[PDB]
């Protein structure tokens, strides 16, 4: 009922790996209308990442079974209808988060850091709707994702150092969006490479608080770059 | 809706890792009242293992937090009430399985193999109720677990070879019951060691079909035995240590 009780209940849930409970608690906290702390916004984000993630995983498994069925009309319709059921759940979860973002989180965000966090998150949840959208719907959904990420990118680039984990994490997810939603390998690689290179150039700007997150996201950016540029498998390096 | 459809739905759910769906489908199959195939009984078992397992995990985490807060009345009540909520879910899942076992699976089992499987499973689900039972009902719950395992043990010892994976898996779980529920490490070790040694003495009774299952369960029995009798040695063994 009280904000701190709901937060303590959310952290309990998180320990128990009961992400529905964790999400329901943090949704209630968000709905009380006060600006979330860093800790609370992280709890919300982790909870819904897990809730939506379970459906995304399931969706890819069942979608793949649907396709790798030629010849069984009955088997294929069953896979199809289960995919559609999972898709409905996925859409409902995304719409819950996107509505929290629109009504509470984005309007109340008093700092550039938190505005970027939430705009990134809006980009993410429209990207998840984009992963399962067809047809005319899809282009509208894709455009919402891109505009959210783009606004995040611009605020971030003006307010935040290149090693800031939120700026780096935005670059990672926006690059993935270019690669797999807009089907642009070269734009995805330019975005990820630029973010990696700018951060490498200023590792003294790291603090103790965020260096682990920043360097971890940097590694993920470079991994994607390797995957997308067909790199790797060269002869091992000794010092050249 | 048809049995084969429900089974195909269960396998889909399994692939999606949607164990509630998988369990719902296999519960419906069980309720049609015909004897389950080996495949169907495995699907049922895997589904409910996952459904109950999520609560078991959660229950141990939250129960531990409840104890490791001897100070904080507010924190205590919240952990306690959350433990209780998880416990209620756990009990309802156990009661669902135990009812299917009592009403359909045990009575219809026409082979010793399947009778042992289900009596073991009844042993297991009463054991999971025993893990969370406090006070006056606990002794009754513990005794139901033990009688189920014991009847399984006797049928198994009469009808199945010592290398049969179901006989081995029963010995594994019944030894755990002795160790953890009856706090009887000596009996738990004796049961596990006997089952291991009896299988070693009749390795010709392995079939090509399930030797991989048998030898893996043998390894698990000996791992428990090592854990319970105070860990691995220092000092690597060469031949004739």
């Amino acid at each position: 009922m009280d904000k701190n009780e709901l937060v303590q209940k959310a952290k309990l849930a998180e320990q128990a790996e009961r992400y529905d409970d964790m999400a329901a608690c943090m949704k209630s906290v968000t709905e009380q209308g006060a600006e979330l702390s860093n800790e609370e916004r992280n709890l919300l984000s982790v909870a819904y990442k897990n809730v939506v993630g379970a459906r995304r995983s399931a969706w890819r498994v069942v979608s793949s079974i649907e396709q790798k069925t030629e010849g069984a009309a009955a088997a294929q319709q069953m896979a199809r209808e289960y995919r559609e059921k999972i898709e409905t759940e996925l859409r409902d979860i995304c719409n819950d988060v996107l509505s929290l973002l629109e009504k509470f989180l984005i309007p109340n965000a008093s700092q550039a850091e938190s505005k970027v966090f939430y705009l990134k998150m809006k980009g993410d949840y429209y990207r998840y709707l984009a992963e399962v959208a067809a047809g005319d719907d899809k282009k509208g959904i894709v455009d919402q994702s891109q505009q959210a990420y783009q606004e995040a990118f611009e605020i971030s680039a003006a307010a935040m150092q290149p090693t800031h984990p939120i700026r780096l994490g935005l670059a990672l997810n926006f690059s993935v969006f270019y690669y797999e939603i807009l089907n642009s390998p070269e734009k995805a690689c330019s975005l990820a490479k630029t973010a990696f290179d700018e951060a490498i150039a200023e590792l003294d700007t790291l603090s103790e608080e965020s260096y682990k997150d920043s360097t971890l996201i940097m590694q993920l950016l470079r991994d994607n770059l390797t995957l997308w540029t067909g790199g790797g498998g060269q002869r091992r390096c000794s010092l050249a």
